[PDB]
RNA sequence: CCCCCCCACCCACAAAAACCACAACACCCACAAACCCAAAAAACCCCACAACCCCCCCACACCCCACCAACCCCACAAACCCCACACACCCCACAAAAC
């Protein structure tokens, strides 16, 4: 339900086939034969919006991440729930690791007034951004949430800068990420150009 | 058109690796005599009856020119963006998102 968009048909079928083969082979047994999953998805495309359905998926993913299980393969549906709507924060942490910076040092390179609000927004204390298996990883899926201050839009300038540097270094993930048009992409690209020059 | 965890060469038993090896061998050489897919002789332009030798010609003629009026595959007028009701005007937008 989440993976809806332009030109994603062959790809939805491929993930669905991977899903079906997982659940048709041991420790799971084939109960729906083939192509049933795609057809139910056609009628169940907006099931992601349903709050209880999202809540349960997140709960399942939290349980399977901490405890290893025979049916741990169920996580393949619920993996999307982890770090949901926190792409900004996820992009930042990868950027720190790919660039080989201490995160603090990385923020020093953000030479613009606009980054200030975003830096405060994503680094607010008291949220378990520092705990390995906390409710935070599934916070959006679970009830304890609001619009995420960690989403690529909430931290639009930082997100743009990160992937613009990623594009300069040829990171495919950044090449295919969708740019936040509101948050001054042109200025972000210029700064990203210099930073990538330094890091490539 | 990112992700199940662990993981992460479409790496892996042993013994081993020239898609080497019986021996005899090793021109996908060879029967000899011979070794031009030469030769009877006479011949030797796929020359020649002769007249002839433009696939030239009746004459008048000789633009596959011509009735004249003519002669843009111009034209009624009004016209003349294959322009317009307003409202408008990203083939943008629920939210959440957004490898």
């Amino acid at each position: 339900s989440k993976i809806s968009g332009q030109n994603t048909g062959n790809y939805k079928t491929n993930i669905a086939d991977r899903i079906e083969q997982i659940f048709e082979t041991a420790p799971f047994v084939k109960i729906v034969e083939h192509h049933t999953l795609m057809t139910t998805h056609k009628m169940c495309a907006n099931w992601s919006t349903i709050p209880n359905f999202r809540f349960l998926a997140g709960t399942y993913d939290m349980f399977f991440s901490r405890i290893e299980h025979l049916y741990s393969a169920i996580r393949v549906g619920t993996v999307v729930t982890a770090y949901e709507d926190c792409s900004g924060l996820v992009s930042f942490t990868g950027f720190i690791k790919q660039i080989n910076l201490t995160a603090r040092e990385a923020i020093l390179y953000f030479f613009h007034k606009n980054f200030e609000e975003e830096i405060r927004r994503m680094f607010e204390p008291g949220q378990e951004t520092a705990v390995p298996h906390s409710y935070f990883i599934h916070f959006r899926s679970l009830g304890l949430s609001g619009k995420s201050p960690y989403s690529s839009n909430a931290v639009g300038h930082v997100f743009n800068l990160i992937h613009f540097v990623g594009c300069y270094m040829g990171q495919v993930r950044s090449l295919n990420a969708t740019v936040i048009a509101a948050c001054a992409p042109h200025e972000m690209s210029v700064l990203g150009g210099y930073l990538g020059e330094e890091f490539f």
